[PDB]
C-alpha cells in the first residue's frame, strides 16, 4: 500500500471497500478493492492471466499483514450509475445492442475457460467513453464466498440470480451469468429492473409470476431440486411482448433464450452472439459526463 495514494472512495460492496487511487512509482490512475485464506490466494491469482478487452483488467495482488488488496484498472462509471443518469430517456437501442454483444463477448471468453462470475449486475459492468464495457469482479464469488449481507452488512441482490441457485442446486453453470445479463438487458430496455427481489422466495416467486411456475414438462428435474416446493402457486407463463414490449421480435427471442429456465437448454454466450439481433450492431459512444 505504501506504492498508492487514496485519492477517493468509490464505494463499497461484498467484499471490501474501493478506492480511486494513484500508483506513487507508475504513476497509474487504479481502482483499489481492500478484500488470507490459500485456496482464495491461488484461485485469485489465476485471475490474473485471464484478460480480455470486455474483463476489467486485475493488474495485481497485494497480500500485506493478513489483508489481500486488488488493484484493477479503473474504469470511471458502472452501469447502474448511467441506466440512473439516462433513465429519463433511456439507453437508445443501438448502444444497448453494443454493450449486450461485448458482455457476450466477455462471457464466452471466460466460459471458454470454465470460469464463471456468478454475480453479474450493474455495479459489476463498468462502462468508458469509448463506448466499451467491462465484467468487474470476475470470479471473486468463488474465490471468496457470497455472504447474504456484504461486508458493511449491506444487503446482497438477488434480482439477477438464476432460479437453479434459488432452488437450490449446488453445482450450476456458466448458463447463471447468462440469466443474470438476461435480467440486465430487460433492465436497460425498459429502465425498469425485470425481477426485483427482495428475499429468495419473493425473487423466485416473481421470477415464477412472468416466466410461469417452472413444471417437468419445462425443466425436467426441476420438482426434485432441493428447495422445490409442491406448494409453490401455479402461475401462467406471460407473454415478453408485455414484459419488455418497445423491444422487437430479434430481441424478445433472444432475451427468452437467455432466460430459459433449463439451464442446459438456456442458450449459451457463443450462440447469442450468432442471434439475429446481432445482425446490425454497431458500437456508438455514450453520452458521458465524467
Ligand atoms: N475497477 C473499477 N473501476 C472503477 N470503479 C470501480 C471498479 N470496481 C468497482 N468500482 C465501483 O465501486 C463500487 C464498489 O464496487 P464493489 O465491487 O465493492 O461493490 P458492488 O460491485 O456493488 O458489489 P460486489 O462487491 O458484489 O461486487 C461499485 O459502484 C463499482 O461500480
Ligand atoms: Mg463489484
Amino acid at each position: 500500500m505504501e506504492n498508492f495514494q487514496k485519492v477517493e472512495k468509490i464505494g463499497e460492496g461484498t467484499y471490501g471497500v474501493v478506492y480511486k487511487a494513484r500508483n506513487k512509482l507508475t504513476g497509474e490512475v487504479v481502482a483499489l478493492k481492500k478484500i488470507v485464506p490459500s485456496t482464495a490466494i491461488r484461485e485469485i491469482s489465476l485471475l490474473k492471466e485471464l484478460n480480455h478487452p470486455n474483463i476489467v483488467k486485475l493488474l495485481d495482488v497485494i497480500h500485506t499483514e493478513n489483508k489481500l488488496y486488488l488493484v484493477f484498472e479503473f474504469l470511471h462509471q458502472d452501469l447502474k450509475k448511467f441506466m440512473d443518469a439516462s433513465a429519463l430517456t433511456g439507453i437508445p437501442l443501438p448502444l444497448i445492442k453494443s454493450y449486450l454483444f461485448q458482455l457476450l463477448q466477455g462471457l464466452a471468453f471466460c466460459h471458454s475457460h470454465r470460469v464463471l462470475h456468478r454475480d453479474l449486475k450493474p455495479q459489476n459492468l463498468l462502462i468508458n467513453t469509448e463506448g466499451a464495457i467491462k465484467l468487474a469482479d470476475f470470479g471473486l464469488a468463488r474465490a471468496f464466498g457470497v455472504p447474504v449481507r456484504t461486508y458493511t452488512h449491506e444487503v446482497v441482490t438477488l434480482w439477477y440470480r438464476a432460479p437453479e441457485i434459488l432452488l437450490g442446486c449446488k453445482y450450476y453453470s456458466t448458463a447463471v451469468d447468462i440469466w443474470s445479463l438476461g435480467c440486465i438487458f430487460a433492465e436497460m430496455v425498459t429502465r425498469r429492473a425485470l425481477f426485483p427481489g427482495d428475499s429468495e422466495i419473493d425473487q423466485l416467486f416473481r421470477i415464477f409470476r412472468t416466466l410461469g411456475t417452472p413444471d417437468e414438462v419445462v425443466w425436467p428435474g426441476v420438482t426434485s431440486m432441493p428447495d422445490y416446493k409442491p406448494s409453490f402457486p401455479k402461475w401462467a407463463r406471460q407473454d415478453f411482448s408485455k414484459v419488455v414490449p418497445p423491444l422487437d421480435e430479434d430481441g424478445r427471442s433472444l432475451l427468452s433464450q437467455m432466460l430459459h429456465y433449463d439451464p442446459n437448454k438456456r442458450i449459451s454466450a457463443k450462440a447469442a452472439l450468432a442471434h439475429p439481433f446481432f445482425q446490425d450492431v454497431t458500437k456508438p459512444v455514450p453520452h458521458l459526463r465524467l
